[PDB]
């Protein structure tokens, strides 16, 4: 039963927001695992039926790619791109484009 402090200020409601896992807490909704600390994650803003509201849905690197979530232009986008380093940028980048990790089985 936390109490809350309210008091915040967003100019852009993006969408998508990644950025260095902060604690080991946050679920993943795609591999029903503990996301690990210090671990490059995304989150995503969609409408839960029992929350009747909406709800940051962390996803690893590759399960938010797994779902089916592609970006075109995640530097703006998607939230934090412009926080992170220039290598974590190229990355994401290199992976947008590609749409997907790679389920090349066998
Ligand atoms: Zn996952």
């Amino acid at each position: 039963g936390s109490s809350g402090s309210s008091g915040m200020a967003e100019s852009s409601d993006k969408l998508y927001r990644v950025e260095y896992a902060k604690s080991g807490r946050a679920s993943c909704k795609k591999c029903s695992e503990s996301i690990p600390k210090d671990s490059l994650r995304m989150a995503i803003m969609v409408q839960s039926p029992m929350f009747d509201g909406k709800v940051p849905h962390w996803y690893h690197f590759s399960c938010f790619w797994k779902v089916g979530h592609s970006i075109r232009h995640p530097d703006v986008e998607v939230d934090g791109f412009s926080e992170l380093r220039w290598d974590d940028q190229q990355k994401v980048k290199k992976t947008a484009e590609a749409g997907g990790s790679g389920p090349s089985s066998g």
